[PDB]
């Protein structure tokens, strides 16, 4: 589509995507580009960069430099010193004068100014127990590491940056002195994700009673049933209390931990809804990405009555993904929908391969054929354009191939099969295939080559699943693995969950 036609659509990821495609080919002119920021839905990343190839209150403050900062007025000094890179570029003469100037009004700035006079700014800030400075320095450089006392570490969780700081250094196995120091955080001082990660940290040093206390505090504070189940599972792995396994087995959340608990207690498999519309198709275009962005907003805004009307409108085989998306919401996410749309395209693969394709598709797109992610992964199977083109143009040599072919379910399922087959041939387990599908086989190979990941051990393979070093893939693998178990069950191709976990140990 030309830019002027595209400008008439409502702002969305689909519109951004097509704006990006034009900017990619150098097909937008300067005149056209000028009003284009009001036409972008998410002005972040690749689209922001490609476009830029085409606060006056504080502007004067940016003429000053490291060499002239003391000539500036108090406001401008204050503004420039919000940058740690700038503070580090000063000399100690100027940092010491500015620290005096700002002592009473901006005491946290004063601390950093003086900190940067020393050879280790972090040690200086740690001595002060300046928590705000601690996180700014961590963001400045991940290289700082030192042993922290009990008083300091127990103040770190009262900052919004603690959760990602902890998660990051734990799952990446970085900053050993910080990590070891966090064994002294009192579980009363943490909750939710922070408590969970500290539980994971404690397990890596084999502090299992401490871990149990952290996981218990997570279980008591998490708002999502899925996260609560994950914490309860660790409570059970550590102390083996029958009531934890029982509670987990009765979860209405369908996830790997509730599923495994049901297997272990002989609890029946959860109820899965069965959708099979009588009508084959209607006039809605399931290959039109703009139409999906529009209807998605309509469904979000609908009350119960409006959802009933929409359900009737999309009650077809061709529109099944939208029908299921409507019913999820009408039932307030309390029912379990595991659809198998456009099934004629996968019916001749074996049932395990079907389950893996369905499991991936369900997590990626909820089967919406024109699904578009924030990084412009495309279609039901959420292929990145570079991969879709590689498979389509190089490997399969499809005549007149375009990346938008990924919006057609026959293509999405066929490419998904092709790529999953390559990943499986190298990784075996559906979990490892999932990690590699989302995060790339490069990161997955490097992770599995580690001597401390997915090898024999007391709490393995469950501990390794918590230490997958990229958050998105860590979560994605767990969700896809649950979906794979359910689809295998639905296809009468059930596998013992315990066998799946045993197959992860190398
Ligand atoms: C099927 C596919 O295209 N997979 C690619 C994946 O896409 C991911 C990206 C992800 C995505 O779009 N994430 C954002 C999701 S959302 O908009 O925040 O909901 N979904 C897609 C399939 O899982 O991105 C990674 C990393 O680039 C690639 O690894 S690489 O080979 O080492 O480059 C990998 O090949």
């Amino acid at each position: 589509y030309s830019i002027e036609k595209l400008k008439k659509e409502e702002n969305s990821l689909a519109k951004d995507y097509y704006i990006y495609r034009l900017l990619e080919k150098n097909k937008i002119s300067k005149k056209d580009a000028q009003d284009l920021n009001s036409h972008i839905f998410r002005y972040i990343g690749k689209i922001k960069s490609e476009l830029e190839k085409i606060n006056p209150k504080y502007a004067k403050c940016y003429t000053y430099t490291a060499n002239t900062i003391l000539d500036a007025n108090l406001t401008c000094q204050s503004v420039r010193l919000n940058s740690l890179v700038f503070i580090a570029s000063l000399n100690s003469k100027d940092r010491t004068t500015l620290a005096q100037t700002f002592k009473n009004q901006r005491p946290d700035l004063t601390n950093l100014l003086l900190a940067f006079n020393t050879s280790d700014p972090m040690s200086y800030i740690v001595q002060k127990e300046d928590i705000n400075g601690f996180f700014k320095l961590y963001n400045y450089s991940k290289k700082y590491d030192l042993d922290l006392n009990t008083s300091l570490v127990n103040k770190l969780p009262n900052h919004i940056g603690f959760k990602d700081f902890a998660q990051n250094i734990i799952i990446k196995k970085e900053n050993p002195k910080f990590r070891h120091s966090m064994l002294e955080i009192n579980p009363e001082n943490v909750s939710e994700d922070s408590a969970f990660y500290l539980g994971v940290n404690a397990l890596t040093y084999d502090k299992t009673e401490l871990a149990y206390d952290f996981f218990k505090k997570a279980a008591q504070s998490f708002k999502s049933q899925s996260n609560k189940d994950n914490a309860i599972f660790w409570m059970w792995l550590i102390k083996n209390n029958e009531e934890d396994l029982k509670t987990l087995s009765q979860s209405s959340s369908l996830n790997i931990y509730s599923l495994y608990a049901k297997e272990l207690t002989n609890t029946p498999f959860p109820k899965i809804e069965s959708l099979n519309p009588s009508k084959k198709k209607n006039n809605f275009n399931m290959q039109d990405p703009f139409a999906w962005q529009k209807i998605n907003k309509q469904i979000r805004d609908a009350n119960a009555s409006q959802l009933d009307v929409l359900a009737k409108e999309f009650d077809t085989q061709e529109t099944l993904p939208i029908y299921a998306y409507i019913l999820e919401r009408k039932n307030n996410f309390k029912k379990h929908y595991f659809i198998m749309p456009y099934y004629d395209n996968i019916k001749d693969y074996n049932k395990t391969r079907q389950a893996l394709i369905l499991a991936i598709a369900r997590q990626e797109s909820r089967f919406i054929p024109t699904a578009i992610s924030v990084s412009y992964a495309l279609g039901m199977m959420q292929f990145m354009p570079f991969l879709a083109n590689h498979i389509g143009e190089k490997e399969l040599k499809i005549p007149n191939f375009d990346q938008d072919f990924m919006f057609k379910p026959e293509i999405a399922y066929y490419f998904g099969n092709y790529h999953l087959n390559y990943l499986e041939s190298r990784l075996k387990s559906p979990l490892f295939v999932a990690y590699a599908y989302n995060g790339g086989i490069g990161f997955t190979n490097r992770m599995l080559a580690r001597n401390d990941m997915f090898k024999t051990g007391k709490f393995e393979p469950f501990l390794s699943m918590e230490l997958v070093p990229y958050q998105e893939s860590r979560i994605y693998g767990k969700k896809v693995l649950a979906n794979y178990i359910v689809y295998r069950h639905l296809l009468n191709d059930s596998i013992k969950i315990s066998d799946i976990f045993e197959n992860l140990i190398q």
